[PDB]
């Protein structure tokens, strides 16, 4: 019916046995850059990133601009034109 099997174990610390993957403000900004790049044929207009981050994720313009500087500074992204962001 069922049968027996081998390689017995026991449960001491063996909780928490699940995967993890999440998001962050840095991630959520960067996600908009790539999800607009393909749409613009390689642009992410910085003003739209701001407006859409306040829409999609309630992030205030000051904070979106800070995300923009941080990831720019890291060379994770760039601003190749006067209000167009790019992933590195």
């Amino acid at each position: 019916g069922a049968m027996g099997e081998t390689g017995k174990i026991d449960i001491d610390k063996v909780e928490g046995r699940t995967p993890k993957s999440e998001r962050d403000k840095f991630r959520l900004l960067l996600e908009l850059i790539k999800e607009y790049e393909d749409d613009y044929g390689g642009r992410a207009p910085t003003n739209i990133l701001i407006t859409e981050m306040m829409d999609r994720y309630n992030v205030s313009e000051e904070k979106v601009e800070e995300l923009i500087r941080i990831l720019k500074d890291k060379g994770a992204i760039f601003e190749p034109a006067r209000g167009y962001l790019k992933i590195v």
